[PDB]
């Protein structure tokens, strides 16, 4: 009946000492008749109880979205330690088991570069400032801008894209005030990246050559 | 199970510049032995035409049928976006497939390039890579390719155009010369050709610098 998802920790969550990175264990279509959900988390197989237990959810199509939420310690994500879920409930014959760890594999360092403003952009009262984010392994990747030591957070960058090389890209685009852009004001592009040196990199883009 | 019908389009490059001779292609796969009559019939924009070559059945390795049909396109056509329609008939088919194509409708946008040298580990091997990021064009319809010293390179990769949540189109292409030749001092150019663009071309050049 019920069906089992298992989210990994948020990308910058994972990548800097300074945040609380979680795995999360969604089960959707639980029934209004047998609500309960019992959860077991393991940890590279060991059976872990720190679990953090959260409301259920009454969803539109009649039904509950229970969810539980174990918070990781970075080195254990980033180390590559499988973290299980066991959902048991009353309309299950048997409990579901998920797994979740970071992807295996060659760590390869994301490559920025920026695009200002276009032709037709410019004649608008709001322009566009992009990022290119390309050939990092693995996706799990935080894309934020700031300027002036602040965060702009009117942007949206696209989900990581496979290559045929077998590593992602992306794209980010920031859209500003046009006359921000011609008081010649920084912005800057915020990657981070578990292959990037002190798990940061920044590309600032201007007016100015 | 039965004849099945696939409708394709000129190349961006023979649709943009004086090159080749821009054709739209209708492929018919799965055409039975027993049912081997193939009626090719084109409509550009409801008009029938008959300036259509149907290339003689191809006798496939699973036994099956391939028969193609070429329709040529009085170039300006494809960019002025005029419909084109390829009714197939056959006897094993209920009733024809119709499948109709014309270029993406929708005001176009202009890529913008963006040069993305070697990275760590690609200064390591005798081989390099430089990349090439493309974005915020519109329509899909793009041709990417490099050049060095007016020669085209041609051991390069360019992955298909994504979808952005803003309905524009991106990629990045990526060109694998030797370390020698990078070292060297040469530069290599990207030609981005796109109706959007002045001209319908724009290059973006790289060096080491
Ligand atoms: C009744 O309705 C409910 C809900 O309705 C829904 O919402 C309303 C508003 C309407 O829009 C309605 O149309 C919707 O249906 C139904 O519930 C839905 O059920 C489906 C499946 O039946 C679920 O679909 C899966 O989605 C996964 C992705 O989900 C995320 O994205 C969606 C859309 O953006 C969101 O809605 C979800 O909430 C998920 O978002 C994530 O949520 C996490 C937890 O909140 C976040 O993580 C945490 O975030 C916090 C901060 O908030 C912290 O930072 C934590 O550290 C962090 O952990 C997370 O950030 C957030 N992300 C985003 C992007 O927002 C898909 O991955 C999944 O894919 C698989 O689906 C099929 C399964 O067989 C199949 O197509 C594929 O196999 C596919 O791929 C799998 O997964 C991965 C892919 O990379 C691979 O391993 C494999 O390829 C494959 N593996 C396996 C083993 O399958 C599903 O498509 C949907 O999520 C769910 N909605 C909700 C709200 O939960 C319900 O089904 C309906 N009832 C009935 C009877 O149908
Ligand atoms: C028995 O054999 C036959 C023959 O197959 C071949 O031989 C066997 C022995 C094997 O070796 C096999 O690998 C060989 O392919 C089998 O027939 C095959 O059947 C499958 C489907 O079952 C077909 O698959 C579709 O292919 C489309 C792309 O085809 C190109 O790429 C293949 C390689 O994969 C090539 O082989 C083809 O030749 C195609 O190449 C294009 O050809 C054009 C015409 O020649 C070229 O254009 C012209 O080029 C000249 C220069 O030469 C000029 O420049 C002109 O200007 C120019 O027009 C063009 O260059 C060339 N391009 C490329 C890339 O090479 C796919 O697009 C398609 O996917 C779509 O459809 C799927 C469903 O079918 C769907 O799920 C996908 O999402 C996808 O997209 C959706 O499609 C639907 C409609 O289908 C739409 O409604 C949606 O909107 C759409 N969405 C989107 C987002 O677009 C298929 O994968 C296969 O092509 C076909 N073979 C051949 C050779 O045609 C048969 O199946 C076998 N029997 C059995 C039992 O299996």
């Amino acid at each position: 009946g019920p069906s089992v998802f298992l989210f990994p920790p948020k990308p910058k969550d994972t990548l800097m000492i300074s945040r609380t990175p979680e795995v999360t264990c969604v089960v959707v279509d639980v029934s209004h008749e047998d609500p309960e959900v019992k959860f077991n988390w393991y940890v590279d197989g060991v059976e872990v109880h720190n679990a953090k237990t959260k409301p259920r959810e009454e969803q539109y199509n009649s039904t509950y979205r229970v969810v539980s939420v174990l918070t990781v310690l970075h080195q254990d994500w980033l180390n590559g330690k499988e973290y299980k879920c066991k959902v048991s409930n009353k309309a299950l014959p048997a409990p579901i088991e998920k797994t979740i760890s970071k992807a295996k594999g060659q760590p390869r360092e994301p490559q920025v570069c920026t695009l200002p403003p276009s032709r037709d952009e410019l004649t608008k009262n709001q322009v566009s400032l992009s990022c290119a984010v390309k050939g990092f392994y693995p996706s799990d990747i935080a894309v934020e801008w700031e300027s002036n030591g602040q965060p702009e957070n009117n942007y949206k960058t696209t989900p990581p894209v496979l290559d045929s090389d077998g590593s992602f890209f992306l794209v980010s685009k920031l859209t500003v005030d046009k006359s921000r852009w011609q008081q010649g004001n920084v912005f800057s592009c915020s990657v981070m990246h578990e292959a990037l040196h002190n798990h940061y990199t920044q590309k600032s883009l201007s007016l100015s050559p």
